[PDB]
């Protein structure tokens, strides 16, 4: 017995091995945990924009009422916040986003749980081959194994497209936000 | 070979015994749900706190106003400038709210190295195992395994003082919202 006889030697073994190194390589040393922080301020950064959204939309609203006591004689003024209230119907992407981010979370929660599964999986795997009698279930550990690390990288490649489409939208509505208060005053 | 059995890749030596029960008792501290789930707790009381925080300064905002107003008949209206008063002292609470903050820095920085010793206490541990099966090098085994047992220890201390400040964090907290509600009906009747 050598030292590289502990190393993944067979070919499930190889194959497990570089779908868990990608993992390694997507995550990088800061691991499951900063891409876990990423979500929370996500959700944080969003519920600040969420909050501005409310806060303008009732001051509209307010705005237009007093206005419209006197319709006739300020019926462009009322138009103009008819217009940002318009602008402001955005309701169906604070919806999109609160998804995204759900869905973010839980992958990433997956994606952890997953990538522990592969690596305990190749080590028994492994423990399996080197016990000498044993090179099936040593193959389906080692199988396992990989599928366990393609369930993380699915579930990290999901994680990656709902954060950026969340990001995306995110700064969207806070720029439709933005751009409604300092119109409005 | 046939040498080589199953029971022979478990912890079989004192020291590789030593890090496998520190391990395992980070493993049923953390439970199933694991480093994870900790890691959100942290933001959960994050958030938690920047919504009193905000109720802490809304509130604040309105009774000064408020006094500001009756002020205008600093004589005439006292008594009820007085009540207002008393909320004030009441809602000198500024040295709680930057605690809280300092228990939230420092658990999600004690969760964030506890994670990172946990990984490094069970490569050690296999490290050692390997070095002890390969057949020449029970000292550099020695080494790997207390090395394993290190850092589960460091990883333990770090759990140990997330918990106390998450603790402490949770109770201060408890502390604000309840005086905040309080000073908020006060302020209302």
């Amino acid at each position: 017995i050598k030292e590289e006889d502990f190393f993944p030697s067979t070919e499930e073994e190889k194959q497990a091995d570089k779908a868990i190194k990608d993992i390694e390589n997507l995550i990088g040393e800061s691991g499951f945990p900063e891409l876990i922080e990423n979500v929370c301020s996500l959700k944080h950064e969003y519920t600040l924009i969420r909050s501005d959204f409310y806060d303008v939309i009732t001051k509209i609203q307010n705005k237009k009422i007093s206005l419209m006591k006197n319709s006739h004689n300020n019926r462009n003024k009322i138009r103009e916040l008819v217009q940002l209230q318009n602008n402001l119907k955005i309701g169906d992407e604070l919806d999109k986003i609160m998804g995204c981010i759900d869905t973010a979370e839980q992958e990433i929660r997956s994606a952890a749980f997953f990538f522990d599964e592969a690596k305990e999986s190749l080590k028994e795997g492994i423990i399996k081959r080197l016990e000498k009698s044993k090179n099936r279930a040593a193959s389906q550990l080692s199988k396992k194994a990989l599928n366990r690390a393609e369930d993380a990288l699915r579930c990290l490649e999901n994680y990656s497209s709902k954060k950026g489409e969340a990001i995306g939208r995110r700064s969207f509505i806070k720029e439709v936000v933005e751009q409604a208060k300092n119109a409005l005053s």
